[PDB]
């Protein structure tokens, strides 16, 4: 006997991601985190942990 | 005798255009002026005034 999940997860366009997903190719996946690079806080070298 | 302008208009991609501009091959004019007609004040009918 094992455990795990018992639903899905979810996957919105709401917010910004609208906005560059009809007058373009796509949106993104992980936005907050796309925008958390490039303009909250960049130079930050890839860690695993 | 003539009155004008004294200076050139600015066009900068910061903010939200440059999180466009390194992932996909664009960026807006006034993203927060073209923000403004699809999530903040949708299907308002385009009128010259």
């Amino acid at each position: 006997a094992m455990s795990g999940p018992a639903a899905y997860a979810s996957y919105v366009v709401r917010g910004a991601n609208l906005v560059t997903a009809v007058s373009y190719g796509r949106a993104m996946r992980n936005f907050e985190q796309f925008m958390a690079r490039i303009v909250d806080h960049p130079n930050a070298l890839p860690s695993v942990e």
